[PDB]
């Protein structure tokens, strides 16, 4: 009961997730608007990603893949399918980042990723050819065209010195320019939303909302032209990167934030940002577990309250640990693993009360990520005229994608609250690669 009575702090009643949601959606309305973008939580950045009415150039594609706890180059061939244009990865490789490249400067970081690029291409002897350049960049950018945008400020982590308030695309450019060696046609910058997205359109027509649920909480969908006020147009919809995960940055979740979601924010690399993001992602979710299990030690209710070294270090309980002890089958054999590389020598109501703190974190965490989409939903079905609205949502990440049970008490949650909504969930088969390949193919038409 005393641990029950510490873990119930972590429930959110059908009125609280309405309350996320309607505060949401509310918060969408100011970032589009002019009087308040600027001081706006929630950015809703436009993308310059449109309804294309047709237009695609065919041919192989260089897509970069820059956001994640790594970075990766991949070829993709574009061609003419039924729909439109079908995509395919056919060549790939992963890169790692260094210590003292991600703690250096915006030049430093984009000459390693010129780098790579090198690397990738004199590995598979098509240096002397010149591709279209795709950039999935995960990250909040404001956009001036499809190949131009500044960043705004890094999240998930990422400190590269003189990169904020700066042309991405510019960095990118003047990287290759600095390295001589090959020749890139940098045509666009999608975000890791949008490239997920458009990847699920020609699969299903009816994508238009993208979610990313892994390191970090994002989503992008189709606005109406004349909504999307910071741009020029009232004819067809422009695709509004959200960046809901900054949701919460002017006190619309300090009623439902807990002492953990204090304690994660307070030590993490952007103190008072993303904090919605902060009770979702994968880079905080795992941390969330360790400080409730913390506080159940202190108060005696767990491992006769004594923690290992390791278990009172940041971030030693690890996001994908709150999944394995999510799959154990009532053995406690996943769970015991977990905790005895932990250094812990836990009890059968130990792994039980474990388990119990992992549930508490990660339905919060799907029942909050569902309040968000079921108002960007709400919203699109609001801006629209007919008996049911039938969307499909683009969906990718690992917490959504390899957490046994999130995926399904999201769902749960998120039709509960769009009702006369009918919404499909597509996961996106390399997504970011094939999505920014497909944006480039349409972009080629005009600029390359
Ligand atoms: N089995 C797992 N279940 C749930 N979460 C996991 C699992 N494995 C890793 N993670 C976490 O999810 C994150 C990695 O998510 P990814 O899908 O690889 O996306 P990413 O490319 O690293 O960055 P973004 O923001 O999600 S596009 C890390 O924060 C991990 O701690
Ligand atoms: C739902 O809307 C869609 C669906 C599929 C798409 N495939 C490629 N490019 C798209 N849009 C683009 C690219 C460049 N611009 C100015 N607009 C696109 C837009
Ligand atoms: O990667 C998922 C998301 O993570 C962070 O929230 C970024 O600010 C956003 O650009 C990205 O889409
Ligand atoms: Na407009």
């Amino acid at each position: 009961t005393l641990v029950e009575q510490i873990l119930a702090e972590f429930q959110l009643q059908e009125e609280d997730l309405k309350k996320v949601m309607r505060r949401m959606q509310k918060e969408m309305d100011r970032g589009l608007r002019l009087e308040t973008h600027e001081e706006a939580s929630v950015k809703m950045l436009p993308t310059y990603v449109r309804s294309t009415p047709e237009g695609s150039e065919v041919g192989d594609f260089l897509s970069l893949d820059l956001g994640g706890t790594n970075f990766r180059v991949m070829l993709v061939k574009v061609g003419e399918g039924e729909e439109g244009q079908w995509s395919v990865k056919t060549k790939h490789q992963m890169y790692s980042i260094p210590e003292d490249a991600m703690t250096g400067t915006a030049e430093m970081l984009f000459d390693y990723i010129s780098e790579c690029i090198s690397d990738f291409l004199d590995k598979h002897q098509m240096k002397h050819k010149k591709l279209p350049l795709g950039f999935t960049f995960s990250f909040p950018v404001r956009h001036e065209d499809i190949d131009k945008g500044i960043l705004l400020n890094w999240t998930k982590g990422f400190k590269a010195s003189g990169a904020e308030g700066n042309n991405v695309v510019g960095l990118l450019r003047d990287a290759i320019k600095r390295r001589g060696d090959f020749e890139m046609d940098v045509v666009a910058m999608v975000n890791d939303t949008v490239a997920t997205m458009i990847s699920c359109y020609y699969e299903d027509h009816q994508c238009e909302v993208g979610m990313i649920v892994g390191t970090g909480c994002n989503a992008c969908y189709m606005e109406e032209m004349q909504n999307v006020e910071l741009v020029e147009g009232d004819e067809g919809r422009m695709c509004v990167n959200t960046e809901w995960g900054a949701f919460g940055d002017s006190g619309e979740l300090d009623e439902f934030l807990l002492e953990y979601d204090r304690l994660v924010d307070e030590s993490s690399a952007n103190p008072g940002q993303q904090l919605y993001e902060k009770l979702i992602g994968g880079k905080y979710m795992g941390e969330l577990v360790r400080l409730v299990l913390l506080r159940l030690v202190d108060e005696n209710l767990l491992f006769h309250g004594e923690a290992s070294e390791q278990l009172r270090t940041r971030g030693a309980f690890e996001t994908r640990f709150v999944s394995q002890v999510e799959s154990d089958t009532g053995d406690r054999k996943q769970i015991y693993n977990i905790l005895s590389t932990l250094g812990l020598r836990p009890s059968t109501t130990d792994c039980d009360i474990v388990r119990r703190a992992c549930e508490s974190v990660s339905t919060r965490a799907a029942h909050m990520c569902s309040a968000g989409l079921a108002g960007v939903i709400n919203r699109m079905r609001e801006s629209r005229s007919e008996d049911v609205m039938r969307i499909t949502v683009g969906v990718d990440g690992s917490v959504y994608k390899l957490h046994p049970s999130f995926k399904e008490r999201f769902h749960a949650s998120v039709r509960r609250l769009t009702p006369s909504c009918e919404i499909t969930f597509i996961e996106s088969e390399e997504g970011s690669g094939r999505g920014a390949a497909l944006v480039s193919a349409v972009a080629c038409k005009k600029a390359c």
